[PDB]
């Protein structure tokens, strides 16, 4: 869906051996996502996905597992049956890759459109003692470049729901 973008990327040439790892979801402007909480993302080894998430309640823990195609910033993800509503184009808009990346794309599961904040999901950062307070303060510490990029693509963070808290 080369044609469902609505934003010309500022990293068209995106690394994805350094994209690589493990994210969490933060926030984004589909109000439907905000069913799936603390959403985060491994993506690993040459196109291997694997996404985590919960019920609002903390509870009802679910995984989906799907295959990766990258073409620069832009890939798609073709998750099993399982997860089918989340197969889609997205396409890295903005990413440091050390710390956040923003991210668009059209799973019908967003009613077909979605720009999303995700932080880097780490150990090295992460010690539990909890995942929503990691992500606050991640936000937080990178606030000042997440809302750079967002405002380049006229979006403010506060103008985001929560999708982890």
């Amino acid at each position: 869906n080369e044609d469902c973008f609505r934003h010309e990327s500022l990293v068209p040439n995106l690394d994805y051996e350094r994209f690589r790892g493990s994210w969490i979801i933060a926030a984004g402007t589909s109000e439907a996502l905000t069913q799936y909480k603390c959403w985060i993302d491994r993506f690993s080894y040459d196109d291997a996905l694997v996404s985590k998430y919960t019920d609002s309640q903390g509870k009802n823990r679910t995984t989906i597992r799907g295959r990766t195609k990258f073409e620069g910033n832009k890939f798609t993800i073709d998750y099993n049956d399982k997860g089918k509503a989340f197969s889609a184009p997205y396409s890295v808009l903005a990413t440091d890759y050390e710390n956040y990346a923003i991210v668009e794309g059209c799973p019908a599961a967003a009613n077909g459109h979605v720009i999303y904040v995700q932080l880097r999901m780490t150990l090295r950062r992460f010690h539990p003692k909890m995942l929503q307070h990691y992500t606050l303060d991640q936000v937080n510490q990178n606030k000042k470049a997440i809302e750079e990029d967002l405002k380049h693509f006229n979006l403010k963070y506060e103008d985001l729901h929560s999708t982890c808290h």
